[PDB]
């Protein structure tokens, strides 16, 4: 609650990998110059949060994970000029400093001030802003939303429409904007095409949302979990295929299906093998494959270059190509206009304290987006 | 000489790999329906022909190689509607049947009627047209220009300007069009950019011509053969770097000098390691790397997918993305208009019978384009 100094509150501290979170009490310092303390209204559980724990996404531990969320501004640090206190806002795991090459470039969005390439697990000041027990707790992507309170740089915050249903709109902070932006922005799906999506999770379903918004005539969802098929078709898919039903490789099954290959295929899972399979399954001469999943730390994939030579283009993208600070508020306005719907991504809405359970729903395959309410 | 039936002539027969070409006599059968027999005026020695002999580019032996050339039409088979006898023309290693998905696709150029991905070593009808000693000989890419006379399908030949200088314009059938097409068509270099070119041979120098035509503000040519630098700077390079001069990895060097990365990188060598290196030396968030070199048969390259997650786009292409039959004629016209120049690429012009020598000049790094005259 209200302040101008240290706050004590609950947070999901992750002490070690392959362990559960420990909802604990933390001291959340006040916002320094150019930072903001935000009161977390709702939080989505993205697979990336799960990667931290399983050790596939290496970041410094202990740490308060969480990054897909929406909240309200409790206070503002010296100089902040973009968000006033009481404003509904959305943190940003991909900032938008406005000064580096990337923010200046009309196309790139992966700002040089991100904490994803090389995790420090600190604030821009290179300092923390959390303490549990006596020890300091690392940040995550300069967001860390698994806490009632958090403080992010002005660089990583976006003022959102006052009438926003923060319990829906938090998805736009990762899951949706990524998948929808991969399809409509990075890959640039065209009316009439035929896409293929690998991974029918929250982002996967969001890519199908983009393709369908882009006008793809066919949308082949691929997943080893038959249960994901209905949500898929509901949001946009035209058919769904499960690798395990076939006696011949999926790229073969897909090429045959597409009469030679896909127009645009997407890897929204995270494994090396499916990264290649997604590439190979697209048209050798003009197919585009967009890598969306995040692979396992320091692992190299092997693929034969002829796949590229023929004319295939392989792209990768973070946050769906979107320039964070400009995009999110604009995206929210669209949600308002009803130009899209986040409902189909939402399958559970547990309360913060049951975080470990929402993660269990993920890894078991019975959920999609599970919204932690605070 | 003129006919309507078998013609006996000279040709460079490749009997086995890692062996010299054998200049000998062949019976070049007359053109079947929709085929064309052509009299070879001039031919260029492209690195690919050399791959064949090294075994890097697996194609069936024995074979009459060659693919970049211009000639005049001796005879035409039944139904031919595009070229008459006496027209100056250019065979095309990249077909353009006009009926397949690719040819119909406004963007892709790699025709489904090509013999590059799955080298048969025949004509469209699955039959040869060359007989040496007593046994039949395979064709190459459906062109095979290292013969005084050859027969190409109507789909693999382009009629070019009657007044075109065939011993210059032959370069347009491969080396030029690909290098120039990679940069202007494929990667779409932009005014002001900073491009980097791996390999300063015929195709590379043509890419430098592309980048410069596109308006790149900086073009850094990389090559281990110091000798290649003057010509490179000559065609448009702004600077030249040689891997062996530095004590630190080339991508690190390029990135440091380009202030965090190049806008467009090109790989025109065909080496696996430099295919990755060229990828990594480009801007993490918006860099585009186009692979142009042709890799060693069945070899897989290992690379960290995170490289693409950041935002990089990896492209690959054959014939610079130019749609063959419609492009060549138009490009030739541009030559005539003095829209570009092939002269700098030509450093030797040996007579056909000196083929094995022109090949030595390649392997010894002292040539670029050695035009063989017939
Ligand atoms: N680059 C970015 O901006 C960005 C954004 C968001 C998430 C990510 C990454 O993308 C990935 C997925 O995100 P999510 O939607 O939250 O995760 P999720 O766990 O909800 O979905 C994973 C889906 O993949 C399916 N899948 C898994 N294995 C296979 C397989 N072997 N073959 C076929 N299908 C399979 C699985 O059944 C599930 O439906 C994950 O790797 C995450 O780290 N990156
Ligand atoms: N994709 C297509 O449609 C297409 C068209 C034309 C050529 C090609 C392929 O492109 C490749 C280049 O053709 P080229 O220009 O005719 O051959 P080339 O020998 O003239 O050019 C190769 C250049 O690579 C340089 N070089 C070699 N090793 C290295 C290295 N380790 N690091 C840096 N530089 C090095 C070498 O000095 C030379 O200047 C060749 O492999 C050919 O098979 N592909
Ligand atoms: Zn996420
Ligand atoms: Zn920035
Ligand atoms: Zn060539
Ligand atoms: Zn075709």
């Amino acid at each position: 609650s209200t302040a101008g100094k240290v706050i004590k509150c609950k947070a999901a501290v992750l002490w070690e990998e392959k362990k559960p979170f420990s909802i604990e009490e933390v001291e959340v310092a006040p916002p320094k110059a150019h930072e903001v303390r935000i009161k977390m209204v709702a939080t989505g559980i993205c697979r990336s949060d799960d990667h931290v724990v399983s050790g596939t996404l290496v970041t410094p531990l202990p740490v308060i994970a969480g990054h897909e969320a929406a909240g309200i501004v409790e206070s503002i640090g010296e100089g902040v000029t973009t968000v006033r206190p009481g404003d509904k806002v959305i943190p940003l795991f991909t900032p938008q400093c406005g000064k580096c090459r990337v923010c200046k470039h009309p196309e790139g969005n992966f700002c040089l001030k991100n904490d994803l390439s090389m995790p420090r697990g600190t604030m821009q000041d290179g300092t923390s802003r959390f303490t549990c027990r006596g020890k300091p707790i690392h940040h995550f992507l300069g967001t860390s939303t698994f806490s009632q309170y958090t403080v992010v740089d002005e660089i990583s915050v976006a003022k959102i429409d006052a009438a926003s249903p923060l319990e829906k709109v938090c998805l736009i902070g990762c899951g949706f904007s990524t998948g929808y932006g991969s399809a409509v922005k990075v890959a640039k799906v065209t009316q009439g095409s035929t896409c293929a999506v690998f991974g029918l999770g929250g982002v996967g379903l969001s890519v199908i949302m983009g393709c369908k918004a882009a006008g793809a005539a066919r949308i082949i969802g691929v997943d080893i979990n038959k249960d994901k098929f209905a949500k898929a078709k509901e949001v946009g898919a035209t058919e769904c295929v499960n690798p395990q039903d076939y006696k011949k490789p999926i790229q073969e099954v897909l090429t045959e299906m597409s009469n030679g290959g896909v127009d645009f295929s997407f890897e929204v899972i995270g494994r090396l093998d499916t990264m290649v399979t997604a590439l190979s399954c697209c048209q050798e001469a003009y197919g585009v494959s967009v890598i969306v999943g995040v692979p396992p730390d320091s692992q190299n994939l092997s693929m034969n270059p002829m796949l590229l030579l023929s004319g295939r283009t392989w792209k990768g993208a973070i946050f769906g190509g979107f320039k964070s600070k400009d995009s999110v508020p604009k995206l929210v306005a669209d949600f308002m206009a009803k130009k899209f719907a986040l409902d189909p991504l939402i399958t559970h809405v547990l309360p913060f304290e049951k975080i470990n359970e929402g993660f269990d729903l993920l890894r078991s395959g019975e959920s999609i987006r599970t919204i932690l309410t605070f």
